[PDB]
């Protein structure tokens, strides 16, 4: 696959990964976002560790309302990120 | 990680092809054409019809400016990544 091609599916692949921990196996709970956002975004974003914060953080994400991050809303967060990091650059 | 460097090939193959002809920073027609088409050959069929790249240069421009920004590039991701999760469920 092409460098974009590995990155579709990267995409696909961690969701799952963080998804797939606990309760329903689609989606991320809070517990399964903060580990997803400290594990994997390290690079990018403040670890988190207060429990104020991931609250927040899942308020923004979750736009349906059922307190979890599904794949839609977690491609809306990456979305947020890559478009701020593309702005800064070019 | 694998996720961020997820992030940062986005960013670096819409610049790739943004940054060939006019406006560096958007996709004109040729650009989104060829990026498709070398980049995404595994999951999208190759454009080989003006009409095609027509018809998705219309779809993804949401502004209406003719062509195709990065959150326009992100959306088009989206729709590609969304479809893929959704196969498996
Ligand atoms: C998803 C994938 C993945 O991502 C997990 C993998 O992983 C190895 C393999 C293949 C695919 C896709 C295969 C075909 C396909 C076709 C179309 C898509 C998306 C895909 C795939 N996505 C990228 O969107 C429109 O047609
Ligand atoms: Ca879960
Ligand atoms: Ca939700
Ligand atoms: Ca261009
Ligand atoms: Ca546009």
């Amino acid at each position: 696959m092409s460098e974009l091609e590995k990155a579709v599916v990267a995409l696909i692949d961690v969701f799952h990964q963080y998804s797939g921990r606990e309760g329903d196996k689609h989606k991320l709970k809070k517990s399964e976002l903060k580990e997803l956002i400290n594990n994997e975004l390290s690079h990018f974003l403040e670890e988190i560790k207060e429990q104020e914060v991931v609250d927040k953080v899942m308020e923004t994400l979750d736009s349906d309302g059922d307190g979890e991050c599904d794949f839609q809303e977690f491609m809306a967060f990456v979305a947020m990120i890559t478009t701020a990091c593309h702005e800064f650059f070019e």
